[PDB]
C-alpha cells in the first residue's frame, strides 16, 4: 500500500507516499469506481469538529518551516485551542493564510497548472464589510493579475464563514465572462453556459448591450445581504482579438477572448476553517478557450461555421473536417494571444511541464494527486504525456472545494 | 441503493441499479482512486467453484425465461455433482455461447459493444494440440475477414483445469507486425512487438527483417511448448495507405492489416478460465492512425509527416503535431473506405455506444464503462462520450488481462 505509478511511454516509475496522508474520500468504493463524476458529494463545524481539523493544519504547517515540536508550535496549539474552546472558531496568521491558500492549489488533483504552485500572490481581504469595498479588492486583483498582458497567478481572500447567515459570496462564476442571451425565435445570442445568470443580473437591474461578447457585471454578496451590481472598468478587462495566421477570413468571423480566467465561485478551507468566496486566477491553457468554450455544442458552437469558410466536406463524419477546423481554432487562438503578448501556454507545453511537476512532487513530497480524467486535455488527448502517465487521486487539505449557487440558498 | 449518472451536454440523467449485481472489485477504496491504472491487480478449487457456477446458471436462465424451471433446477444439480466427483464442469454449447456474448457486453473499456448481441462464437474445445490450434485459428481469420466485410468472432479453446495444461496463444493479436532492435538503438518494424519478434526468432523464426512483416503464430497446447506456424498470406488482408488529397503519402510505404484479434485476454465463465479465446471486429480508425502510427513508442511517423506537409515544426505552439495527426487519421479512414475494408470513425463509434449505453440503462439498469478508456485518444471533448458520467465495476461473465506465457512457463525442451 506504498503505491506505484507507472510512465508507460517511458517505463519513468514513481512510487506514492503522499497518499497515506489523504483525509477525506474519493466517492469510489471496492466496488464502484466514479473517477468520472462531475461532482461528488447549514453545517457550520460544531465546537469539536473543529480542533483536530486545526491542529492538523498546524502540525503541517510547522513541519513545514522545520518547528515541529517546538515552544512556538505548542505555543500556538495552545493559542488556537484557548480561542476555539472561547470563541467557537479562530483566526489565522498572515504566514498561515499564505501557506493555506498556495497549498490548496497545490493539493488541487485536477490542475494542471500547478507546477507555479509556490508564485502565488496572495490579497488578504479578511477586513472587507461591504460589496463596494468587495468591488475595490476585486478590481485591484484584476489589475494586478492582469499586468498589461504579462499575467500573475493571484487569489483574493474575503471573511470566512462564521454561522452560515453572514457569508461572503462572488455570484459570478469568473469575474470576468461573458453574457447569453436567448433568442425569442431561435437558441442563444452570446454565451448559452451563463443564460441563467445572464438573466438573474437583467432580473437583478442590468441593462445589456445584447452583442455577442457582452462583459458580465459582478454581483458581489457581504455578510449575507442582497448582492449589487458592479461594472468592471472597461480598461481592467484586457480582450484578444482572434485571428489566424494563414487565414485572412478568420478575422471576419469576429471573434474575441478575455486573457483572463478567474474562477469565482469556489469555497476555500484552510485548518476546518471556510472561505466562502475567495476569487482565484491565473492564465489560460490555449484549449480551454478553443477547445471547449469555442466548439462546445453547448456553447459558442462555431465549428460548421468554420468548417464552411474552410470549404471542408462536411457530408461524412469520417471526412475528420470538425476535427480540421478544431486544429485551426486553436491555432488561431494561440497566434493571437502570443501575437497581442498576453500569457497563454499550448496544452503540449503545459503538460510536459505537469510531467516534471509529478516528479518533483514525488521526490521532495512523496506523491501528486491527479485526476487523469481533467489533466489529459480535451484534444490530441495521447500526443501528450500525460495520456500514458497512470495517475492517482486523493483528496489532500487545505483544498478548494465546489459550493451550491448562490440563488438556490439565498434566504432572500 | 439507486445511482445517478449525468450527460452535461444534454442533461440527460439516468439510474444505475445494475451495480449492485457487482461481485468483483475495482482497485479503488474510500481515500483513493486508481481509475487510471492500466492493469490494477484486479489453481480454483472447489471450494470456491460451486457458488461461481450457481450465480452463473441463475443469471442464464434467467435471460431465457425458466428461472426456477425443472431444466434449471436439474443443471443445478447435473454441475453440482460433477463438481464435487471431477473437480471442474463443461458448459453445454448454449450457456457457453451466452458466456462469450455476456463477456462482451460487460467489457467496460470497449466502445464498440453496441454490436455485442451478434458475435459469432467457434467452439474449439475439442482441440488437443497446435496444429489443430493453428486450424481453428485459420478458419477463424477467414470467417472474420470475410473479403474486408469484416464480422465478429471468437474461438474458445479447452479450459483451465490444474493450470499445468493451459493453452495459450503467445501472441497479443493474432495479426501483428515484426519489430526489430537494431544495434545503433533503432527499431526496424513495429516498437511494440520486439520481444515477441525475438522470442520467435529464438524458436526458429526466419525474420525478412522489414518494417511489415506479419509475425507467426506461436501456439500452446495442454501445456506442451509453444510451436511457430505461418498465416498464409492470402488470408492476411492489409491495407495500403494513401491520403485523399496529399500524393507523396503513399510514398511513405504505410500499410496496415485490417483485421484486429485479440489473443492474450482470459475468458471467465462460471468460475471456469479459457485462457486461450482470440476475438475479432473490426478498427475504429483511430486505434490505427493515432496510437500505431503516432506513439512515439510506435512508428511514430508525426515528424516525416509533419515535414513533408512543411509545418512550422521549430515551437510546439504551432500544434504541427495535432495538425498531421489529423491529416493521418484521414488517409487511414480514407484508404480503408476506398478497398471497401470495414472501419469506423471515431465520431460514429462514440455517437452509437451513447445510444448504447442509454439503451443498457434502460432495458438493464446500468452499463459500466472507463471513461478513461471509451473516451478517443484525439478530439475528446468534441464526441459525444467526454460529457458523459459513467460508473465502472465489474460483472461476470469477464475478459481478464493475464500474465505472459514466457514468464510463468516451465519448458519441456
Ligand atoms: C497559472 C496557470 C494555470 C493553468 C494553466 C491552469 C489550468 C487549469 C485547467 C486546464 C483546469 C481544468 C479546468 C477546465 O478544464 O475548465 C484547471 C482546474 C483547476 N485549477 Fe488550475 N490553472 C492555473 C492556475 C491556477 C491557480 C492560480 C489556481 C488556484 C490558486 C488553480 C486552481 C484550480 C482548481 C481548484 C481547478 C479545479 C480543481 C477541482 O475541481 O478539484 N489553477 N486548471
Ligand atoms: C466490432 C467492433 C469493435 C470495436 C470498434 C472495438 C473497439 C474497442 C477499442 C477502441 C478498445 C480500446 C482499445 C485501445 O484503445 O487500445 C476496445 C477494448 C476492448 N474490447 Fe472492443 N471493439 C470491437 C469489438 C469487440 C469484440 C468482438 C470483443 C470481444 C468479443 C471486444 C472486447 C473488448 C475488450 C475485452 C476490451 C478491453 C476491455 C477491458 O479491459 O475492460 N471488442 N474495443
Ligand atoms: C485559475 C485557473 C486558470 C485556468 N486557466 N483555468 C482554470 C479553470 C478552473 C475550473 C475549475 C473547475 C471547473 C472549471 C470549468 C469546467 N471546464 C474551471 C479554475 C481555475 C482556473
Ligand atoms: C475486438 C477488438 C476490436 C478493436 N477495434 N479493438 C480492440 C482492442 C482491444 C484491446 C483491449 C485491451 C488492450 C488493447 C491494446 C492496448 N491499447 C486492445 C481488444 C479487442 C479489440
Ligand atoms: C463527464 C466528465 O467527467 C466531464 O465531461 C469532465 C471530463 N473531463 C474534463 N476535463 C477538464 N479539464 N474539464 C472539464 O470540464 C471536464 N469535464
Ligand atoms: C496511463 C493510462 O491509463 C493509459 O495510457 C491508458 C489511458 N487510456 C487509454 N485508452 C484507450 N482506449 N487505450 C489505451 O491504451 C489507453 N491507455
Ligand atoms: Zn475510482
Amino acid at each position: 500500500r506504498f503505491l506505484k505509478v507507472k510512465n508507460w511511454e517511458t517505463d519513468v516509475v514513481l512510487t506514492d507516499t503522499l497518499h497515506l496522508k489523504s483525509t477525506l474520500e474519493t466517492g469510489c468504493t471496492e466496488h464502484i469506481c466514479m473517477g468520472s463524476i462531475m461532482l461528488p458529494s447549514e453545517d457550520v463545524r460544531t465546537k469539536d469538529q473543529l480542533f483536530p481539523l486545526a491542529k492538523e493544519f498546524l502540525d503541517q504547517y510547522y513541519s513545514s518551516i522545520k518547528r515541529f515540536g517546538s515552544k512556538a508550535h505548542m505555543d500556538r496549539l495552545e493559542e488556537v485551542n484557548k480561542e476555539i474552546e472561547s470563541t467557537s472558531t479562530y483566526q489565522l496568521k498572515d504566514t498561515e493564510l499564505i501557506y493555506g491558500a498556495k497549498h490548496a492549489w497545490r493539493n488541487a488533483s485536477r490542475c494542471v497548472g500547478r507546477i507555479q504552485w509556490s508564485k502565488l500572490q496572495v490579497f488578504d481581504a479578511r477586513d472587507c464589510t461591504t460589496a463596494h469595498g468587495m468591488f475595490n479588492y476585486i478590481c485591484n486583483h484584476v489589475k494586478y493579475a492582469t499586468n498589461k498582458g504579462n499575467l500573475r497567478s493571484a487569489i483574493t481572500i474575503f471573511p470566512q464563514r462564521t454561522d452560515g447567515k453572514h457569508d461572503f459570496r462572488v455570484w459570478n462564476s469568473q469575474l470576468i465572462r461573458y453574457a447569453g442571451y436567448k433568442q425569442p425565435d431561435g437558441s442563444t445570442l452570446g454565451d448559452p453556459a451563463n443564460v441563467q445568470f445572464t438573466e438573474i443580473c437583467i432580473q437583478q437591474g442590468w441593462k445589456a448591450p445584447r452583442g455577442r461578447f457582452d462583459v458580465l457585471p459582478l454581483l458581489l454578496q457581504a455578510n449575507g445581504n442582497d448582492p449589487e451590481l458592479f461594472q468592471i472598468p472597461p480598461e481592467l478587462v484586457l480582450e484578444v482579438p482572434i485571428r489566424h495566421p494563414k487565414f485572412d477570413w478568420f478575422k471576419d468571423l469576429g471573434l474575441k477572448w478575455y486573457g483572463l480566467p478567474a474562477v469565482s465561485n469556489m469555497l476555500l478551507e484552510i485548518g476546518g476553517l471556510e472561505f466562502s468566496a475567495c476569487p482565484f486566477s491565473g492564465w489560460y491553457m490555449g484549449t480551454e478557450i478553443g477547445v471547449r468554450d469555442y466548439c462546445d455544442n453547448s456553447r459558442y458552437n462555431i465549428l460548421e461555421e468554420v468548417a464552411k469558410k474552410m470549404d471542408l466536406d462536411m457530408r461524412k463524419t469520417s471526412s475528420l473536417w470538425k476535427d480540421q477546423a478544431l486544429v485551426e481554432i486553436n491555432i488561431a487562438v494561440l497566434y493571437s494571444f502570443q501575437s497581442d503578448k498576453v500569457t497563454i501556454v499550448d496544452h503540449h507545453s503545459a503538460t510536459e511541464s505537469f510531467i516534471k511537476h509529478m516528479e518533483n512532487e514525488y521526490r521532495c513530497r512523496g506523491g501528486c494527486p491527479a485526476d487523469w480524467v481533467w489533466i489529459v486535455p480535451p484534444m490530441s488527448g495521447s500526443i501528450t504525456p500525460v495520456f500514458h502517465q497512470e495517475m492517482l487521486n486523493y483528496r489532500l487539505t487545505p483544498s478548494f472545494e465546489y459550493q451550491p449557487d448562490p440563488w438556490n440558498t439565498h434566504v432572500w
